[PDB]
């Protein structure tokens, strides 16, 4: 049936990292109950609200099946209706600061003698034992801790963060495969363990390849498929040259092809009113003579200086603005269409608009539309691995407290005691 | 323990994607057994290779904790060692192009009957039954389709790709997950099931909170963070201002915060000169009074116009040129300390040389230098996921065609037949 049905998971988290995860584990079939502060709630409930007194699309987004309890952690009996808790859960996920869940009496070591079973899992900015232990981070910094800033943008501009949520959607993601890890260690063992991810080291792995080229940089003093390799292509801002002679960590290298075969972001019609109309357009080694015959350049199919990857090193940028030129008259899906015809790796970049209304991505469940009756239907992305024997089904983000009676209740809590935790303030 | 230990992979996978995550489970302790093409094998081996005839450092950083056999699978004697191969794996993964395993023979249906546990797992381009399912993608065309690009760079520039393999290894990731999350449906089921994860898909994923701001863009006609609402600081390619006027789909908005918590990108001593010398520096609504301390202005505090994120949304690029002028004589470094103390999310962009070296990121495993006595050792990244009872050990990656025989010895087969799959050239 469902990956994760019958795994109940308590869930501290808030923001981004660790609801990311909760999330993604609650469309897999996990019973999630979100442990949120008494009377603001995770505060996504309040930033960037389209609609007053209404949770935010940013709170609705990451918070779809999930339950909701306030919970005040800081009184006594707080701490123990969390021990209950505990005891009946599978996996605890808390993404607060460096040590903020021991400071609360949650130590690892309480919580192995509380459920010796129970994996706890957790984000923080950067590992336990490193320098920089200590330190909140929120996702653009994490982006500059791992190293993306610096090898994201141009030559002559600034390092740039990464639209994509590389420091912390993708920190819960990294996390997600710790919590299915360990879940696989206990099988084996009967035990529970701790699995944390730094946001730094989530960061770092998908800039693998960039220390693929930072070694190779030290290693041969060149990297042959980046703009400054192309002799006076690449200039700083006040107009000096920038080669590899002088080059010493990973630099910016606009759009080109980082792991993929060389590449280039190419304007199309419209380009000066249509910030979104483009194509990435990929030269691979094999495929020369096919470019060949979609520009009409016969003449560079046996010609040495152009028919192989290192005959271009030094004229890479120009054949780029040349191909650039054949996509004039030509938007997005045509320049994609036509390259399609040659086999050639190319692509539109698609808008934000052109995503949220895309057909194919609604018919294969990657944006969907979550029924909310309350806030009005919203769309969200949904699970990106595809099975062929489960389907999720989404439902919409808990108001705040929604579920703290029904949850209380299912720990065995008579009528009585729900009514005096609603007085001391504690619930 | 070791939480993949027992779990044999049968590796079909090439580039980065599908390497990534095979790799990445050899770490977990999985048995991972890599086929690759006779002669030539996986593509990156000779791919920007920094010594001739070596295996390239885009192999070696992908390839660790693996064996690897050569066969020639479009060969009746190479389909029937599959069967048996197939026969004793519990997962399969593949990254060819679209329908290229099929074609082979091996259906996901015949597959089931050759062995009802196996789970097929399979990175592709865009999603089964997608317009454009049938396209060939490489890293940075994911980017393009996934929204990525459409929202990363400066509003006065083109879309731009991430240097984090948002489109590879970010889908070799989803699809760690998607996996181990299979293997938990098999505990239930007794049944393997297919699991994929399309590499458009993977990064929409990532870019969640742009889908956020697509819906609020078309609910309310503005996105009252993005620089492009700050009154006069915004302008286009011509002498011109730029508004929430006429964007109807989510722009690219440089270095800002991406969600509820407002950023920029600051400049420190030595940035003509040094690429990397910049902080990301964090206004947290939260702590806007401890801000006011290091920034030496006490006047804030008590001024609504600037003690609120409402009040703060029109001049907040004029505050972000003022903290960094108090940071044009410290480096990355000081610059990070002098905040610290006050709790701010603050912190460097970290170089490639910096990360590659750094003594933390080595510590914790994060970094980790692979002794390799054929080639000479090299980094890598390790695990970015730490547990309490396991830690990875990590080894070189394989020679091409290193295992052959001692695979092909485990499948039960003689020496004879052995070198009879040689002579005929399967092998
Ligand atoms: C997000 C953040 C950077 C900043 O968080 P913050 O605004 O300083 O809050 P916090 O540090 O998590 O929590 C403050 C305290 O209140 C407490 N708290 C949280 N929820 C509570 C509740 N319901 N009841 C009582 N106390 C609670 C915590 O125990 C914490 O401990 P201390 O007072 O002893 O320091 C930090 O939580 C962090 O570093 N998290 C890890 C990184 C991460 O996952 N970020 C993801 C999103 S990034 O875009
Ligand atoms: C990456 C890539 C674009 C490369 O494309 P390509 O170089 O043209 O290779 P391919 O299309 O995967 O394989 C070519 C053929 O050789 C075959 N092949 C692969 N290994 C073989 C072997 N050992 N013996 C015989 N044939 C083999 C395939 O079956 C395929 O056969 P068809 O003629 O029936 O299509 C493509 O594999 C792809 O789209 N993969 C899926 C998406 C992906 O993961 N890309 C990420 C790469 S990271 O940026």
């Amino acid at each position: 049936t469902k990956p994760l049905d019958g795994i109940n998971v308590l869930d501290f988290t808030h923001v981004q990292a660790g609801p990311a995860c909760t999330q993604m584990m609650g469309f897999l079939g996990a019973n999630v109950i979100k442990i949120e502060r008494r009377g603001s709630g995770d505060m996504t409930r309040g930033w960037l609200q389209d609609k007053p007194n209404v949770d935010s699309l940013y709170f609705t987004m990451f918070n779809c099946n999930k339950r909701s309890i306030e919970l005040d952690m800081k009184t006594p009996e707080g701490k123990e209706l969390l021990e209950q808790m505990i005891k009946k859960a599978d996996v605890m996920v808390e993404n607060f600061g460096p040590g903020a869940l021991d400071r609360m009496g949650f130590t690892w070591e309480y919580i192995q003698e509380l459920n010796p079973r129970v994996i706890l899992a957790s984000v923080k900015g950067y590992a336990e034992g490193h320098a920089n232990e200590h330190l909140k981070v929120y996702e653009n910094v994490a982006q500059c801790s791992g190293g993306a800033a610096a090898t994201t943008g141009f030559w002559d501009g600034p390092p740039t963060v990464s639209g994509a949520a590389l420091g912390s959607s993708n920190s819960g993601m990294h996390l997600m495969i710790g919590i299915l890890a360990a879940l696989e260690i206990r099988h084996k063992t009967g035990r529970g363990q701790k699995v944390a991810v730094a946001m730094q080291d989530a960061v770092l792995n998908l800039v693998r390849i960039k220390l693929r080229d930072q070694q190779r940089l030290e290693r041969t003093g060149i990297l042959a498929e980046y703009p400054q390799a192309q002799p006076n292509f690449a200039f700083d801002r006040d107009g000096n040259p920038l080669s590899f002679d002088n080059i010493t960590s990973v630099p910016r290298g606009g759009n080109a092809g980082g792991g993929g075969q060389p590449g280039w972001m190419l304007k199309c019609k419209g380009w000066e009113t249509d910030a979104d109309s483009y194509v990435y357009f990929t030269i691979a080694a094999n495929m020369w003579p096919q470019i060949c015959d979609m520009i009409d350049k016969p003449e560079w199919k046996d010609d040495p200086a152009y028919n192989t990857f290192e005959g271009r090193v030094d004229k890479l940028m120009d054949i780029f603005s040349f191909i650039e030129t054949k996509f004039a008259d030509k938007d997005k899906f045509e320049v994609t269409e036509w390259a399609a015809q040659y086999g050639i790796p190319c692509g539109p970049v698609m808008s934000m608009k052109e995503l949220a209304h895309d057909p194919s991505l609604q018919k294969v469940g990657t944006v969907v539309e979550v029924v909310d009756e309350i806030r009005g239907n919203h769309l969200t992305v949904g699970a990106p691995f595809k099975f062929s024997g489960f389907q999720p089904e989404i439902t919409r983000a808990p108001l705040l407290g929604e579920h703290t009676d029904e949850v209380l209740k299912e720990l065995g809590l008579d009528d009585a005691k729900i009514k005096e935790l609603h007085a001391k303030q504690v619930v």
